[PDB]
């Protein structure tokens, strides 16, 4: 019942859930507002944008979890976080996260069966289960996700509302390459022809977002034409929904989402759309 | 913060109100105890409340909510006893300071959407014929725990499979609460307390003593091993007028995927007319 060592203003690494839970609770008692940034593999600028967002809350202490599925290299990742002034990295093993194996889990609502839930019908159960655990271990005031995985973000908001969780969910605008391609660990697999064609996803969506003054059908036809101008872009879906991913209403706010396969690589993108 | 009057019973229906009060209290040093109930309070519930009040510095929150999601049927949901007036009167007499009495709309404003899927235990025993019953229980318990954020949550051992699943929920989702299991309160003859005992007619009430008789006979027979324990309990249930046994199972204490060693739980469920009764007891095998 002694609190684990915490050195303020340094990067403190913990692998044990109980240690990070004790430190986060001790920190919340001393004033600090605990921010959580969940991550998975090699850190990229997308991830750094979540960190920076969390850093700007006055009195924040930022916790970055690094944990691979059951849903890169440790050296550089940790160097990057130190550089960002992150004070806690949580790096648990699979065994420490799942000491009893897979047992009680979260069952998403029917949204999880749609869109990405078509090829990966249990994917979102995994993500929601591990999010719930990280939220209970760290007990942050705010948790930060990219808007890139939009359906994921919406399901997370559903989790927080449905299970009455305390935490504020912050969606952070997707970081993009110079030509608009949304950042993703998958981008590096693309060969040159594929990387050149992949700019069609973001170009389609931004075209649709500007075509939308002319109504929903013009937005969708614009995105579709841009996708049709690209070779080797196999479109899995292109759907305009309302902001919670229900059916898009006659006018007002929506989201347009696309997924496509370029060779063996699946890419996704989405954008805010205002109808008329 | 709504009003909170200490040494009185404060009743809140809105989850935001009880959440605000509970947080406010924990931050002034009071430890928050939660006793979840479905109302129709009996002495077994008052044992939970007493256990909670005995924790130094406690404030006791008792929830009363008949959770539609854990009911199947049928007319089971509409049939559950509701005695709101006797319930709050009991809580005032026990010196409880908070009752949380949410509406169905406040708990399920989006209907059934994200839910808890229990592990494989939920498909065994009570769950075999009621495959979504324990997903409903665990989903509600998770919500009540997030709304109230108690330090310690109290459950009877009578619904032992439920208590085991609740400890699984707490371990598997890293919940910060301690689960306290309180031994079943029984009538003078041994009959386990239950909201459903009111549906036994005089003859069924007489015959219902066989469940606890059979279990206590087994716990003592158990020096002679598992088969003798099981056969003692079966003999007693067989001797009982109009008791229809649904199962009698001797399991390891976790009810889980491990064999019985020295410590077991013997569980029984039986029908007296239309009334399903459950009971269970600790069993030590042999030299235990
Ligand atoms: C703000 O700009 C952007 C742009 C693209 C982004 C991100 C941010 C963040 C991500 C990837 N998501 C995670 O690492 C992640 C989510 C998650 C959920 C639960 C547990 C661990 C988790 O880890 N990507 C896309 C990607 O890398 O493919
Ligand atoms: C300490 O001695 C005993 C003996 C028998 C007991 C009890 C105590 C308590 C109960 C009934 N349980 C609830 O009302 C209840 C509500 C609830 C709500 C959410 C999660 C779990 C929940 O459990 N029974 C048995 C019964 O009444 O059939």
């Amino acid at each position: 019942m002694a609190i684990p060592a915490f050195h303020p203003g340094e990067l403190n690494v913990y692998s044990a859930p109980g240690d990070v839970a004790d430190v986060s609770r001790a920190l919340r008692l001393t004033g600090r507002r605990v921010m959580l940034v969940p991550t998975m593999g090699a850190l990229h600028e997308g991830h750094l944008a979540l960190v920076r967002a969390a850093k700007r809350v006055p009195g924040s202490v930022v916790v970055v979890s690094i944990f691979v599925n059951p849903m890169r290299t440790p050296d550089d990742d940790l160097a990057q976080l130190r550089a960002e002034g992150v004070e806690i990295a949580f790096t648990p093993t699979t065994a420490a996260m799942y000491p009893d194996g897979l047992r009680t889990t979260v069952q998403p609502g029917p949204l999880a069966a749609e869109l990405e839930g078509g090829p990966r019908p249990t994917h979102f159960a995994g993500v929601l289960t591990v999010v719930l655990k990280l939220l209970q271990i760290v007990r942050p005031d705010r948790v930060f996700f990219g808007e890139k995985d939009y359906q994921q973000l919406v399901l997370i908001r559903q989790l927080v509302a449905d299970f009455n969780l305390d935490v504020a969910v912050v969606g952070v605008p997707t970081v993009r390459e110079a030509d608009g391609l949304a950042m993703s660990s998958r981008n590096r697999y693309l060969d040159p022809a594929q990387r050149a064609a992949a700019v069609a996803l973001s170009a389609a969506l931004t075209a649709a977002a500007h075509a939308a003054t002319a109504g929903a059908q013009a937005a969708l036809d614009a995105a579709r034409a841009v996708l049709d101008a690209a070779p080797g872009v196999a479109v899995d879906y292109l759907e305009l929904r309302d902001i919670g991913l229900g059916p898009m209403p006659l006018n007002g706010s929506g989201r347009l989402l696309v997924a496509a396969r370029l060779g063996t690589t699946r890419l996704l993108d989405n954008i805010a759309i205002e109808i008329g």
